[PDB]
């Protein structure tokens, strides 16, 4: 009953074209496990075959046209994702496609267009005349032709883009006259009446095409706010379904997120970058940081209904961008926060599940089995009212009472970033003399609870136990 996400991509995974078949295979296991979403990568044309798919090539070749010297993606071909969405849905799990629609990259050709420089500390403050610039710019899909679509990119359609191919210079230019690869992209104008039409156009095709369920919007904080908060409602009216919709709005500030929500007036939820940051901050700390912290400053704490809860993602594991990894003495305890609590629509990243692939010396090793009790211990005992225990400096925890809809539901979780220990908390005098065991295994004694509906739980330390049943 509980629903649990699951990004299935990891930055460093192979180029080998066969990832729509592993997630096609994979169906039973993650049904097993109760993950009922999967947020898959982009499915779409990048500048090359190895794109991870952000680059944004084209948005109507899901690996079907021979574009960029490929016509499978770095993940398959349009057949094999369609084949590995209809097993995921006749398993009833749920697919969210990737949106990437804040940019476009790797143009057919440039064009000479006229532009100003802006100073790169105030993106906004002209500090050059107007001048020319070959932009890469002019996309027209030599590989699709006029299939599924016959709109043609130009410079007038964006608002500017890092390099001049002609002095191979890179400065900020914005494009005048109006009605290291990825310094070539050229960011989307939504203020272009045709631009905001065709992407509105795109999502419903691409909904339609796929058969999705819902959409994981990319780099938000740079997109205009309404035009995402109309995209929204646009497919979903055009749609008639529900199109659980998650923005990507990378900010560690409670303050930036909720005006994002009250300007897209809440049609969507967003990431809570701020609850990573504390998870990464602890792991970090060794044993000093205060773990009644974790209740604050997050998304789940003033919109719970609002956000998704994640441990690390592919911007945030070892090499990449956003790197601010969580330690993995910790990736456990953190998990069983996001999995176990009742607020929020947590994720479980593919990394963290099968290890990544970099190549430094700290990649993300499987952590599959430490993870799958926590799965189980969310899709089977997370149910029920909740009691939180954020009375120490070093361990807090938290019950489920259980709910009489879901048998022998009811849970005691602990964790700890210091030393090991024991706590007294309330688990429902519904489950007064039940005896409990640590479904992680980390500790072996039994606890039965007492007739008051009371129990003394313990936990090792730099550790997580689970209590159940």
């Amino acid at each position: 009953l509980n629903g649990t996400l699951m990004q299935y991509f990891e930055w460093y995974m192979p180029n080998d074209g066969q990832h729509w078949k592993r997630l096609q295979n994979d169906s039973a296991y993650l049904a097993e496990h109760g993950i009922t979403a999967v947020w898959i990568p982009p499915a779409y044309k990048g500048t090359s075959q190895a794109d991870v798919g952000y680059g944004a090539y084209d948005l109507y070749d899901l690996g079907e046209f021979h574009q960029k010297g490929t016509v499978r993606t770095k993940y398959g071909t349009k057949g094999e994702l369609q084949s590995a969405i209809k097993s995921l849905h006749s398993r009833d799990i749920n697919v969210y496609g990737d949106v990437v629609i804040n940019h476009k990259g790797g143009a057919d050709a440039t064009e000479d267009v006229t532009a100003v420089e802006v100073d790169p500390a105030d993106r906004n403050r002209v500090i050059s005349g107007e001048h020319l610039i070959k932009a890469w710019t002019h996309f027209h899909f030599p590989g699709r032709g006029s299939t599924y679509s016959d709109f043609k990119w130009h410079w007038y359609h964006f608002d500017g883009t890092d390099w001049d191919e002609s002095r191979k210079l890179n400065r900020i230019y914005k494009f005048q006259g109006k009605a290291y690869d990825y310094l070539m992209y050229a960011d989307i104008d939504y203020d272009h009446p045709d631009v905001a039409a065709e992407i509105k156009r795109w999502g419903t095709w691409y909904a339609n095409e796929l058969q999705l369920d819902g959409f994981r919007l990319d780099a938000v904080k740079h997109i205009k706010f309404s035009f995402l908060r109309d995209w929204v409602n646009h497919v979903r009216e055009k749609t008639g379904k529900e199109m659980f919709t998650v923005a990507e709005y990378w900010q560690n500030d409670l303050g930036a997120l909720e005006n994002y929500l009250n300007k897209t007036n809440f049609n969507h939820s967003v990431f809570d970058v701020p609850l990573h940051y504390q998870f990464h901050a602890a792991s970090t700390q060794g044993g000093g940081y205060d773990m009644r912290k974790l209740l604050n400053s997050t998304v789940v704490s003033k919109h719970p209904l609002k956000a998704v809860t994640f441990v690390d993602n592919h911007d945030t594991q070892p090499g990449q961008s956003l790197e601010s990894t969580v330690q993995t003495w910790f990736k456990p305890l953190a998990y069983a926060f996001i999995l176990t609590r009742e607020s929020g629509y947590p994720q479980v990243f593919y990394g963290d599940m099968y290890g990544t692939k970099g190549d430094s010396q700290r990649e993300i090793p499987a952590l599959k089995h430490k993870i799958e009790p926590i799965l189980k211990a969310r899709k089977q005992y997370a149910y029920g009212a909740q009691h939180d225990y954020f009375d120490h400096h070093d361990i807090v925890g938290w019950t489920r009472e259980g709910d009489s809809s879901v048998a022998n539901s009811g849970l005691a979780a602990l964790i700890t970033d210091g030393p090991g220990g024991a706590k007294r908390m309330y688990v429902g005098r519904q489950n007064a003399g039940e005896t409990w065991h640590d479904i992680t295994g980390n500790r072996s004694e039994p606890v039965v609870i007492n007739s008051e509906g009371w129990g003394e739980f313990h936990v090792n330390g730099g550790s997580v136990s689970i209590y159940v049943q």
